[PDB]
């Protein structure tokens, strides 16, 4: 709904790059004086195909709907006339990604818990709104204070068909493969349960304090070697079917790594939703807090 106007945006520093967009922090200041915002500006690529220009409007309009506090807040649009579209304002979160915050804080197991607590709170709020994330990841989860964390993106966020049970994806180049179940890399359908299998591998993430060297990516192409030609994908999808999973990370309990496993099941029905994983990590959290 609320109008940015151009002639107050003074842009500070680039905050990321994404699948189809870039971030990047801007001052708001509707005079020259202390009483200023920063906020965070979206803007998606003026070379964007049509397909990624229709589905950036959908976006917008995701973010205008989503209210939740574990969800980015929304500010508002304005015209993005250098790229004919708009550039979607959001609050400006200035601790970043915990991909860019933990490997520099070590941060300890009950905080670790309370945020994936957090995290599934955000996720079956979205769920319950019949939308998929589909890009649930560590560089996806922006840090409010040391006890509030919020979704940052919904890039690939897509609305669920009223009739159906998953939304068909069909495959591309940036697909985010080291977090997706085996369903999303074989049948090309991405479910609510899809969503679940990538939030334990968020949650692999978080408790190997988004250790750059044991990344999914990392562990994964360790697992299946770098001479592939085009079969990465496939031998991903073997690998999982086998039951090779990744690792328990160092210093991670042997529950919360079955908690990881369960949302790892191969089979998508056999997987917790995020609703039934709220009370588990409340308990989980409340436990390791003393
Ligand atoms: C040098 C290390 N950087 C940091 O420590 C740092 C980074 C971001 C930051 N604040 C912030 N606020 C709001 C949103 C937001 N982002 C939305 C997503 C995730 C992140 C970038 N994203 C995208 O680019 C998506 C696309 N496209 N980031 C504050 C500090």
């Amino acid at each position: 709904p609320t109008v940015f106007h151009k002639r107050y945006l003074k842009k500070i520093r680039d905050l990321g790059e994404g699948h189809f967009g870039k971030v990047s922090l801007y001052c708001y200041d509707p005079t020259n004086d202390g009483t200023g915002e920063m906020v965070a500006v979206k803007a998606l690529k003026a070379d964007a195909g049509p397909q990624h220009r229709s589905g950036w409007k959908q976006e917008i309009d995701i973010l205008r709907t989503l209210y939740h506090e574990h969800i980015i807040k929304y500010k508002g649009c304005c015209e993005d006339a250098g790229a004919a579209s708009l550039q979607l304002v959001m609050e400006y979160v200035p601790l970043g990604s915990l991909r860019d915050y933990l490997p520099r804080h070590s941060i300890g197991l009950a905080q670790l818990l309370l945020f994936a607590q957090q995290i599934c709170e955000g996720m079956a709020y979205l769920h319950s709104q019949h939308y998929i994330h589909r890009d649930l990841a560590a560089r996806n989860v922006l840090l409010d204070n040391d006890r509030l964390v919020k979704i940052g993106d919904f890039g690939l966020a897509k609305a669920v068909p009223e009739g159906h049970e998953y939304y068909r994806v069909r495959e591309d180049g940036d697909s985010p493969v080291f977090w997706y179940a085996p369903e999303c890399l074989k049948e090309y359908k991405f479910y609510y349960a899809s969503d679940v299998w990538s939030f334990g591998v968020t949650l692999y993430e978080l408790l190997t304090h988004c250790d750059s060297s044991q990344s999914p990516p990392t562990k994964f192409l360790e697992l299946i070697g770098i001479a592939q030609g085009q079969m990465t994908v496939l031998r991903l999808t073997e690998l999982l079917e086998r039951g090779e999973r990744l690792p328990r990370p160092d210093k991670c309990p042997a529950e919360v790594y079955h908690l990881m496993k369960n949302c790892w099941e191969t089979e998508a029905s056999f997987r917790p939703t995020f609703e039934n994983l709220i009370p588990i990590l409340k308990t989980v959290h409340e436990k390791y807090q003393g």
